[PDB]
């Protein structure tokens, strides 16, 4: 039937890596797509440390640039997954004539109406069993900077909750120091209905993600209603470790219905 | 039903890896009863340090040498080496052999101790030089020209993960980084000597399609210097703990009874 190919770049979360997404990238490309994982700034391999940076424009530096090298005429579908909802939001409201559609994988999804903060203080607000996660801080400009360092049960019992035993260690081995800079992200302008508003926007969730809640991610979809919304059966936090067929599925029907000559 | 000794394995990554690696083997380990614990050697996997930062075996082994002094009183180890992380192991061996119970060569380099210690990688380097892709770089470090190598994505799938899922080629071409075998700094080391690596059980592990360690060259390292025990692993291909990973704990767990059974006696 009817099939386009289309170019994704997937995003990480605070404290991981385009590593993440190793699952994925092979599936998309057997299906004729060009599949880009990035690391942002100080997460996977990136040579920076955390405390080289302290803002989400920093951070999110490497997929500008990349988002900068697409060619003329040429879209991307951006795929964030937890808090790489706002580096593609961000990245949506600098380059709106650069993205088709924008998928949200068990993922922050920021407004218009409020500041950039608002869904990551209300998951703040929801969420506080942080278990053995360690949270520490550092000076950036005048600001303390709070970062996280995710525990052996937060990754197996919150995070990789339905996920195979070897991908909880292969992150154990992987996860880096992260922060969400919420000084900076709470008082960036607010996205706007030109920008971030302009965009298709995705939401697809995992009935059985253990550290965004069922109440929680619906909370997000009634805040700023999306286009359309998926949901993955048995899935964790991580779609794309615990039901990454399920979840390419529904990446190809996005990039169907994101279709244009 | 009775008892047995539990190992504690210690998992070393070869260069331009890390621990991540062995992702797929410590949770087998583990559920079987044993401990595992994999660490990035210097400048490796996510160790925030970079390769310009060092230029000798000693500096980029640290890690493991770390650990190693960690070990308590009277407890031992059994060090896994895969591909060059042989020599790691081989070093850490002659430094603490008094912690050391097995070591174990995963498609490894294995070094001898009649020869210097890079004796077994310049017959490597002379008996493969298909790199395809993958780019050879330098730096200073003291007085010396080091050379790097950076894995190609050819060279990572038609050569070292030539039988794994594809997915764990895409894995690797997400996390291998730049590193080097210090060569200038191997070959002018003191041999390893009897009383230190030259003491210790020594188990060679191969996989049946290696496409970078040959056959020849893993029967010629087996025959330069030989082991207590030799696995060939069919099937497997350089990473045997991405390819065949069932059967590769299968054979460290009979390791690991093995040296049960000689402290029950
Ligand atoms: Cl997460
Ligand atoms: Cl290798």
């Amino acid at each position: 039937g009817f099939m386009v190919s289309a170019h994704f770049i997937l995003i990480h979360t605070i404290c991981h890596g385009a590593w993440l997404w190793y699952k994925l990238i092979p599936l998309l490309q057997s299906a004729g797509h060009n599949a880009t994982a990035i690391d942002l700034v100080a997460s996977g391999i990136d040579p920076r440390q955390l405390e080289q940076i302290g803002t989400w424009e920093q951070y999110s530096e490497p997929l500008f640039t990349l988002i900068e090298s697409i060619p003329e005429g040429k879209k991307v579908i951006l795929v964030g997954e937890s808090g790489g909802g706002i580096n593609i939001a961000l990245a949506a409201e600098k380059y709106p004539e650069k993205v088709s559609a924008l998928v949200f994988h068990n993922a922050l999804m920021p407004d218009i109406d409020h500041s950039p903060a608002f869904v990551y203080k209300k998951f703040s607000e929801v969420f506080t069993d942080w278990k053995d996660s360690i949270f520490s801080n550092y000076t950036y400009g005048n600001d303390t900077v709070t970062a996280v360092e995710l525990g052996d049960r937060t990754l197996a019992e919150n995070i990789f909750s339905n996920s195979p035993i070897e991908d909880v260690e292969l992150a154990k081995h992987l996860v880096r120091k992260g922060s969400f800079f919420e000084q900076d992200l709470d008082t960036l302008p607010n996205f706007t209905s030109e920008g971030y508003g302009s965009i298709r926007r995705v939401y697809v969730y995992g009935e059985e993600d253990q550290i965004f809640s069922r109440d929680f991610q619906l909370w997000q979809i009634n805040n700023y209603k999306p286009d359309k919304v998926y949901c993955v059966p048995s899935a964790d936090h991580k779609i794309q470790i615990s039901k990454v067929n399920e979840l390419a599925q529904i990446l190809q029907e996005v990039a169907n219905s994101a279709s244009d000559l």
